[PDB]
DNA sequence: CGCGTTCGCTCGCTCGCTGGCTCGTG
DNA sequence: CACGAGCCAGCGAGCGAGCGAACGCG
């Protein structure tokens, strides 16, 4: 069946404060970039940080395209942009198939390097584990879940906290930005238990 | 010797003023749920509140199940489903057989938080002591008492007082639903003594 | 709100009779600290014993380092060095954010660990329980108090008794050092109550 | 000021009636055991069951030791073995500073457990209360008296019925072995008052 | 002095119900030997459950060669052959001298897999924790018992309980097997204590 | 005395740490 | 290749609810 290994980015958000001797050129292209609506759509417009939507959408381009590399396969993921009371964060579920929880860490501290090179220019951001794995526990290992895991703490998120999604996986490519439909397999799942 | 642990349970009765924040699911649960008194049976089933006794039957079973994997056994048991002057309570009786007194709680507390999640899907019962220990006295020990306690204070009881019972203790499973069978083991009991 | 554990550091005086085998280098940089109250100070620094808050202030210094990495964060705090009839002593406050009681001890444990080598260069100070955590009662849980604890139980110590004081707390940065600041706020807490 | 609490024992003196089951190897200690009246003592050492004094002996120095254990202290005392109508029993009188009126009994009960396993070798005593803490009354609260009490109901005893006694309290080093110092604080006791 | 650790490993005597997969190569080994009591023994030879003990020994040898390379030594050791209510076993102990606590599990586990590779031939034996270690308690640490553990709980077994025994601590090689001796030493245990 | 309140001790559960493998990269 | 970062099962101090004798006032 389909397992997800789950590997949180924080989203600097603040140019000078997290990402000290960035150049210009990057303030402008995450303000040059205008977010909008898709018709099935339902979410309040008004309560997407834009801004940072458009970093945490790099993020998570960079970080599919370089995953794929190692899976050397179109893996099924979902990704979900959260903003919580420390600071916003892209909740990524990608399918293990091709990557041994054995040298996951190995590669994502090689999508690491990639994201800073290609997403912030070759600057550290200043935040504390911005890309960390989730674990069982400390010490324990790679934690990985099931498609249950997406209605099951995912989907119930609402805005402010919820921001974006994305997901290639069709049973939930509506449920991504329509609270409606998210409602719906929210409740269907917590019934079919 | 057969030596028994006493927990008392009061069964919540109703869904808002007990377990409120509880979805409809489980009051239709506990209606969609009719009782048949077995063949050897004689009670009165008018004088038995179903829709409670749905309840203290999940209890019962839950807390069963989740004990006898403290047990590492097959516990003889002895539950009997009273309605008293403030509420309906579960009188459990479970053999001691591989549970210290001094650890006994830890794990009653275990089963407890279970029927919570479970049971009452997550909703702590707004009832004072819903699940107490029989303590032979304040600051005492976890009462302990023998089969014979059964005959001598749990089969006496008559409708209404008597609502239900249950057990896998041979011994007794005819004067569990049945008020003849235990007028004799009860007049029986007085009388070796 | 602000929630603070209590640590409670025995400072060893007696450099022969409590750390046997320390060099001397230490023993010349104990002396080599000249303290000296600031401004808005009142203390009659003829009580102060420098030789024993130099120490002190290590400690301190060291402990709140090594518990910022865990907190990851700055842990508000307010420290009071004291002097009883047995041994001085460090009152410390930090605040609970990102230490779960279950974990605090080994916690405090690392840093003990490091006050040895760093402070006391690896050498085990010979105090029974030099570094211990406040209990609400033996085998109970980490006692965890509010900012009102402080003019409760600090802030009303004058010398010799009250040695020092710290604390990034803007609430009490006066108090820190001056009686009279205390007598102040002791005064308002009593009241208000 | 100097508090005492009182803990009687009743010494085992029949090696066979009381401690049935002990070996030899304990018969033969309590009789390699020869006492001496020291220099300044007057005490007629034919009044001195030897015997049992080698026992009361153990028992008092596992008490104090165990109990010092506890106090956290050099705590100050005064032992008197007495020889009575019913056997001979220790009066132990240690100082309350460490042990609270609602815990003496818990640290009683673990040295005599301690009593039972070095001194007796695991033997349980066959003496009705052989380890009785002194109350003010039956049902009343764990007694509590000053120097006082010493040249008041302890000091006046006179062979046969005093066998011996010890103190660390200098006050009363001389009346320990004595019956002249005695009768002197004995008399000057009675004076002043 | 002499610590052990404690390993058991019960002992997959059955081919068609522990080792589903295995060969008739495996099942013509544990036949094609034939034990024999040494001279100095005295055990009765018909209460002595061949085909397993084969196993039993395999197990053993294999475990303590592979034990000895991580010991870098000669492990002084005391092997037991028992068999209970639920199925055989060997008793080990082996001298920690080499192996901390840490690491046992790690290394154990090591000697599992090579027993299951050369005993078993690659067949991961169908038994719940078939080589299990013993720790002092839940969330203790594992526990280590000094020489005495074996005539106090070793020795006292007697067939068809006992079914062998092996050893290079020469102080039991004789109590190894023989009922006489160990009565001997079991009874000399009990009395030095 | 009976009976309700202390409060030292018990002991399963938690969760960061140890330290021998694993496996891709330079 | 060997390293050496990432892995993570095994570990166990620390914890804190519970338990129950000890106690001692009405």
């Amino acid at each position: 069946m389909a397992t997800f290994y789950e590997v949180i980015v924080r989203v600097p958000f603040d140019v000078e404060e997290h990402l000290p001797g960035i150049s210009d050129s990057f303030v402008d292209w995450v303000t040059g970039q205008i977010w909008e609506l898709p018709p099935e759509s339902d979410l309040n417009l008004t309560l997407v940080e834009q801004p940072q939507l458009t970093v945490a959408d790099r993020i998570r381009r960079v970080f599919l395209y370089e995953w794929n590399k190692f899976s050397k396969q179109e893996s099924k993921f979902f990704v979900q942009f959260e903003k919580g009371s420390e600071y916003f964060h892209l909740h990524t579920l990608v399918e293990t198939s091709g990557i041994s929880s054995m040298v996951l860490g190995r590669y994502v501290s090689q999508i690491r390097a990639q994201l800073v090179k290609v997403v912030f220019q070759g600057i550290e951001p200043q935040i504390n584990d911005w890309v960390a794995i989730t674990k069982v526990k400390k010490g324990g290992a790679n934690k990985v879940v099931d498609s249950g895991y997406i209605p099951a703490y995912l989907l119930p998120k609402v805005q402010p906290e919820l921001q974006w999604a994305w997901t290639n996986l069709d049973e939930y490519k509506l449920a991504a930005l329509n609270l409606e439909e998210r409602k719906r397999l929210v409740a269907q799942f917590l019934a079919e238990s």
